């Protein structure tokens, strides 16, 4: 199955994903001087005062911090956006050295590391149903650089050791995502996919420009993170990004001018 080495990493997945060569991937190199402003955007409306985290998983890929999407709890709207998408979980992507970990690039800037938050549109019902739609998520994505620590990301890295291994999860309640944003919501935004496997074209990305800073030791727990099961050979859960793909017949819009 997919992953993220030699044999089975993002220049495989084509095969079992056809839509990997498709005309809306992602993620892509954002070049900031030909990415037009357009006044027509708004402002990012990112309401998380009611968000319940449930629990962190360690898929195997990457671990995710999940939300109760079962009611309008935790939602963003606004910026390119019509209408209401509910956060279902978040997730990052991260590299073996600082120098790389980001999926998405700034004037082929690589960061450390690249925070997702994944949303869904409501007028779907379920995120099964939304993945099929073109329209269907809105992802927030956020850089990572390393820096001052991030004190709103301890809380996911303690939990970490008790989720080493793929297929471990934790209870993880009461976990506020607020504390995981940088201060301005400027934003890049277009139409792509998922990241990872089926990799269906069902996003609208919302980049933020400012990165957030966490520390060198941070960082180097989410490296300990194991992408094998329990007990078999140790494979260090690192470089779980695809690089950049074609940008093809698209626009990216800056929010800011
Ligand atoms: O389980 C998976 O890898 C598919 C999946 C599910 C939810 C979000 C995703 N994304 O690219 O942001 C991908
Ligand atoms: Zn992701």
């Amino acid at each position: 199955h997919w992953g993220y080495g030699k044999h089975n990493g993002p220049e495989h997945w084509h095969k079992d994903f056809p839509i990997a060569k498709g005309e809306r991937q992602s993620p892509v190199d954002i070049d900031t001087h030909t990415a037009k402003y357009d006044p027509s955007l708004k402002p990012l409306s990112v309401s998380y005062d009611q968000a319940t985290s449930l629990r962190i998983l360690n898929n195997g890929h990457a671990f995710n911090v999940e939300f109760d999407d079962s009611q309008d709890k935790a939602v963003l709207k606004g910026g390119p956006l019509d209408g209401t998408y509910r956060l279902i979980q978040f997730h990052f992507h991260w590299g073996s050295l600082d120098g790389q970990g980001s999926e998405h690039t700034v004037d082929k800037k690589k960061y450390a590391a690249e925070l997702h938050l994944v949303h869904w549109n409501t007028k779907y019902g379920d995120f099964g149903k939304a993945v099929q739609q073109p329209d269907g998520l809105a992802v927030l994505g956020i850089f990572l650089k390393v820096g001052s620590a991030k004190p709103g990301l301890q809380k996911v890295v303690d939990v970490l050791d008790s989720i080493k291994t793929k297929g471990k999860s934790a209870d993880f309640t009461n976990f506020d995502p607020r504390g995981l944003l940088p201060e301005s919501l400027d934003y890049w935004t277009y139409p792509g996919s998922l990241t990872t496997p089926p990799l269906l074209e069902c996003v609208t990305w919302i980049v933020l420009k400012e990165p957030i800073s966490v520390s060198s030791e941070q960082v180097l727990k989410f490296r300990k993170l194991n992408f094998n099961g329990e007990g078999e050979p140790e494979e260090l859960m690192v470089d779980n990004w695809r690089p950049a793909q074609p940008l093809k017949n698209r626009q990216i819009k800056a929010s800011f001018k």
